[PDB]
């Protein structure tokens, strides 16, 4: 990883896409199923196999169902309390998703304003204490750009972009990565619910991250 200094610890935090069914009892680092079976585990395998010398220490702090509201509540213990050199954050999917599968529960919804304010605040507190901070855009595996949820997901993605630019964060365009993939297959080939993909879908996410950090190839 060119972007990452050698021997650095990277903490990746987010929802179930980050979680990927890890054993939370271990705390992100461990021997068996500490990273789950998603893109985080793919990143860890990729970096070890292609860059053994780089000695990168990856931590999975993904919690299923989480919004940016949930992230802020546990940020002290799950991010700062681990003393990371780098922090990668991917959040927004559930923030957007609840507005569509639970449209009547207004109280639950995270409005664009709250999403920006909270996301910007987490970054503002974390940016100086780390060597680098990576923001991975939320996505919707749906090529239809005028789909209510896809268009809404695009709103939150753009919002994450102007936060990354404002604090000099690295932005991984995961949505764009899926958009390139979807030129060849229907979303069903990746994810029935257009959110939780198979291993191939997680590889799309992982490869977007690696490319943005300049360690896709070796
Ligand atoms: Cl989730």
């Amino acid at each position: 990883g060119m972007y990452f200094a050698a021997g650095s610890k990277l903490v990746i935090i987010g929802d179930s896409i980050t979680d990927a069914g890890r054993d939370k009892g271990i705390g992100g680092e461990g021997l068996f199923n500490a990273h789950g079976s998603g893109y985080v585990a793919l990143l860890n395998a990729h970096l070890f196999a292609r860059f053994p010398e780089r000695r990168l220490r990856l931590v999975n702090q993904g919690n299923s169902g989480n919004t940016v509201r949930d992230l802020a509540a546990r940020w002290q213990n799950d991010v700062f309390g681990l003393k990371p050199d780098y922090v990668a954050m991917m959040i927004g999917i559930n923030d957007v998703w609840r507005q569509f599968d639970l449209p009547l529960m207004t109280d639950r919804h995270v409005c664009p304003e709250e999403y920006e304010k909270t996301l910007d605040e987490l970054v503002a507190r974390t940016a100086p204490t780390v060597k680098g901070m990576i923001l991975l855009t939320p996505y919707f595996i749906e090529p239809n750009r005028e789909d209510a949820m896809r268009a809404r997901m695009d709103v939150y993605g753009d919002l994450m972009r102007r936060v990354a630019e404002r604090h000099g964060c690295l932005l991984v365009d995961v949505q764009g990565a899926f958009d390139r993939y979807l030129q060849h297959y229907h979303p069903a080939q990746l994810a029935w619910d257009r959110i939780h993909p198979n291993l191939a879908g997680h590889q799309v996410i992982a490869n977007a991250f690696l490319a943005a950090t300049g360690c896709l190839n070796s």
